[PDB]
């Protein structure tokens, strides 16, 4: 059965099969005869990788000992440290540890019953697994797979890998010149360890690299005799034409991962079968992979082909937009475009992502859905499983799964709700730029660079350049010098009630398209039970909503979350005049006879239940503002089309946490002009007289439960038995009470010292840059929504939003 084709709206090929022509070499061809005593392995292989590299061929390489910058490390190890770094937790030395403590923060928020967390391990592991989560550790050795993987790939020939790699350099089963360069004999091992792996027993010869030139292909044929067994096979793959051209969506294809095997098997698979891994791919598997045929044969029926409701060239002009900008963005330069061009200033490093989507607002189609960093599904398809190369994950689809603070983007909600409980839009207030209720001061970005004020502000003006101000005033119902009430009622509850109109508290519609992780509409009653669970407990304001809580999220920060996606369909319930629309990639299939279903036909349109539908036309005034002499107007005020925009920057207070706390202040000790020994003795002194103090206070405790004469005669035996050995409390070995205890040691050591201080060589959470926009704004077609994380300027948002409305509109 030939797996079914992906192609955009109009049939342009996005996802086929192709043959290519590929490089094999043989276990026991190459490997001659012992009678000679020629090991000629180390020769054919280290001539192939280096007339592989010479030709300039991308060559398979799993051999686990790799070189970053003179140094030797295991990729069992890598996949360790980094797989830790995208589930949360500090990547030290023990498995169970890691595995105990994440499920401890997944169970914190309603994944099951805590008393079933602590439950047998075979009956818990095998259960999350189950849920629909990887299991990446074992259950009865407690160890990383990848661990066990390095245990057993060692004792196929346990500490250090430039170790390991010297003593499998001279190992039985290689036994390189040892006279060689480390970097000829790596070369020489990615060949032969190959061989060793890929069976102990292998169907047929292995295949070391695969899409090859004719010149390649000559120089391996017109070889012949001095390769022994290098043959030029061809073998059949996916490809994706475009390379990374729309690669989250797309996904790819890959061997089945190795937990899934047995579901794969009953479905009726075969181990070494291509199978969708993620976006299309995966979700369209059953449909792309058709039905198989077999004196007498049955034709295979070739796969659905799956239309995507993207336009290549839109995905291209999106795809190309980001590349640039993030490429421009730090020390750039210039921002070349076919509208205008901008000198960008280069003060704008670590910007090293962005995300757009352009939709439909009528019927929700997903029209161009980029995401920086991406990846080339081309690479999967023959055969790898970590791209890589606060670091952001290439495999991560940033616009259905990057929950964001959405910023100046989220005022248009907050002035929908104030409209919706009375506001006037011509309710004008005197700017002063800046509200102090702490010494703390919530201000504009204009009044946090240069003091400035928005003057006599409106409605129009507040969104037209955004006034954080005048979004606090009315997401109160009050003035804020003193706290007077205005014409209406609103506050975060009223807020957080339009946040969930919007859409913004549920999944998008790509779902089960795509992989997405849509944000949450941050809860009232989670709040108020989080302090209440955390009061009850202690006794044996921080529960509703502040001023400054309530101030934060009428500007779209605080605890405000949502991804891209669920913030377009929020942009298009007010570009299409009030219907929330439900997102959709997958178009159409069509089948080998040229039967066609639309799969996005019965996608919901549902009608927003607002009070007057028609507060919506205040903002597109606001919005259109805001493109002809608004924060927007740079790029869309000499624009040949009429747009509806909102575009800011927002500043996050404060700073990034690392991975180890304690690590972190062991780090910086001498900076902090404390000898590292005496702050350590210090620390420890301190929990010793808090383990003393606790211990001192827990024999108080247990004798006066022990005086209750009325008790059961069975634990006052616990009772008796934990307080006759003497009692010996001890700090849990947590990360947070070493590092608290080590801090508490730096301030006594160095007395004038403050937090920040200490804090000072951590990453800010830095600035971000939203736009979003619909066009054309009286009757408008499409919606953009583009975030830069870690982005400067609102110039970095707006670029790529005008390229791909142009685009669109047909300049
Ligand atoms: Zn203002």
């Amino acid at each position: 059965a030939p797996r079914g084709e992906i192609k955009d709206r109009y049939g342009r090929l996005l996802a086929g099969n192709k043959n290519l022509f590929t490089v094999q070499v043989s276990g026991n061809d190459i490997n001659k005869k012992d009678a000679n005593k020629h090991s000629r392995a180390n020769e054919i292989s280290l001539k192939l990788i280096n007339l592989l590299e010479r030709n300039g061929e991308e060559y398979v390489d799993e051999f686990p000992i790799y070189v970053e910058n003179g140094k030797y490390y295991y990729t069992y190890d890598r996949d360790i440290r980094e797989y830790k770094s995208e589930n949360g937790i500090p990547n030290d030395y023990n498995a169970k540890e890691s595995f105990y403590y994440l499920v401890d923060k997944l169970i914190s928020a309603g994944i099951l019953s805590q008393e079933d967390k602590r439950l047998d391990a075979t009956r818990l592991q095998a259960k999350l697994n189950e849920n629909g989560y990887y299991p990446p550790i074992l259950v009865s050795k407690w160890m990383f797979t990848a661990e066990r993987d390095k245990r057993d790939w060692l004792a196929s020939y346990k500490l250090s890998a430039k170790e390991a790699f010297e003593k499998v350099r001279n190992s039985d089963a290689l036994e390189i010149d040892k006279s060689l360069s480390d970097e000829d004999a790596r070369k020489i091992m990615v060949v032969r360890d190959l061989i060793k792996s890929k069976g102990y027993s292998q169907y047929n010869p292995v295949t070391i690299a695969k899409d090859v030139g004719e010149t390649t292909i000559a120089q391996i044929e017109e070889s012949a005799m001095d390769l022994v067994g290098v043959s030029i096979a061809v073998e059949p793959v996916r490809y994706y034409p475009n390379g990374s051209l729309a690669s989250h969506m797309l996904g790819y294809v890959g061997k089945m991962p190795s937990t899934q095997i047995e579901s794969y098997l009953q479905k009726g698979y075969e181990t070494g079968d291509m199978v969708g891994l993620a976006g299309v791919e995966k979700s369209n598997e059953s449909r792309l992979r058709g039905t198989d045929g077999y004196i007498e044969s049955k034709k295979p029926k070739s796969g659905d082909t799956v239309y995507l409701t993207l336009d290549k060239d839109l995905q291209e002009v999106s795809d190309n937009a980001l590349k640039q900008i993030i490429e421009v963005a730090s020390k750039g330069g210039t921002f070349k475009s076919k509208f205008g061009d901008k000198p960008i200033s280069a003060y704008a490093g670590k910007a090293q992502s962005a995300a757009l989507i352009a939709i439909d607002v009528k019927n929700g189609e997903v029209l161009a859905s980029s995401s920086y960093p991406n990846y080339d599904p081309n690479k999967f398809a023959k055969g790898i499983s970590t791209e890589d190369y606060l670091a952001g994950s290439p495999l991560l689809n940033l616009v259905t799964q990057g929950e964001f603070q959405p910023g100046s983007s989220f005022k248009m909600l907050t002035s929908m709700a104030a409209l919706e409980n009375g506001l006037d839009p011509n309710f004008t207030i005197n700017d002063p730029g800046v509200i102090m209720l702490g010494k703390k001061s919530f201000g504009d970005y204009v009044w946090n660079h240069g003091r400035g004020n928005h003057g006599m502000t409106n409605l129009y003006k507040a969104i037209q350049e955004s006034c954080n101000i005048y979004m606090a005033t009315i997401g109160t119902g009050k003035t804020w010098p003193d706290g007077k009430s205005i014409g209406i009622d609103m506050n975060a509850n009223k807020i957080l009630e339009y946040a969930k109109l919007f859409g913004l508290d549920q999944n998008t519609g790509l779902q089960d398209e795509v992989e997405e992780r849509a944000g949450k509409v941050p809860s009232t009653e989670d709040k108020l039970k989080s302090t209440q669970a955390l009061l009850k407990s202690n006794l044996e304001n921080f529960a509703k909503w502040s001023t400054a809580d309530t101030f934060n999220l009428a500007i779209g920060q605080g605890e405000n979350a949502y991804t891209p996606a669920q913030i377009s369909r929020y942009v298009a319930a007010i570009a299409n005049g009030g219907n929330l629309v439900e997102l959709s990639v997958v178009d159409r299939a069509v089948s080998s006879d040229y039967s066609s279903v639309k799969i996005n036909d019965q996608k919901k349109v549902e009608k927003i239940p607002f009070k007057n539908p028609d507060n919506l036309k205040e903002l597109t005034k606001g919005m259109k503002l805001v493109a002809r002499q608004g924060t927007a107007k740079s790029a869309f005020a000499d624009f040949p089309i009429d747009v509806a925009a909102k575009t800011g920057t927002a500043e996050k207070s404060g700073k990034i946490p690392t991975d180890n706390e304690y690590e972190y202040l062991k780090s910086h000790m001498s900076s902090y002009n404390v000898n590292l020994n005496d702050a350590i003795k210090l620390a420890d002194k301190m929990k010793a007289e808090k383990e003393k103090e606790l211990s001192l206070a827990k024999e108080k405790e247990i004798k006066k439960k022990l005086e209750n004469k009325d008790l059961k005669d069975e634990e006052r035996k616990k009772l008796e038995e934990e307080l006759e050995d003497g009692v010996k409390v001890r700090l849990e070995d947590t990360d947070k009470v070493n590092s608290s205890y080590l801090r508490k040691a730096i301030k006594e050591l160095n007395p004038k010292i403050t937090d920040d201080q200490i804090d000072r060589f951590k990453q800010d959470y830095g600035s971000f840059t939203w736009t979003v926009a619909f066009a054309p704004a009286d009757d408008p077609e499409i919606a953009v929504v583009c975030v830069i994380p870690q982005g400067d300027s609102s110039v970095f948002s707006l670029l790529p939003t005008r390229e791909v409305i142009g685009t669109y509109m047909g300049l």
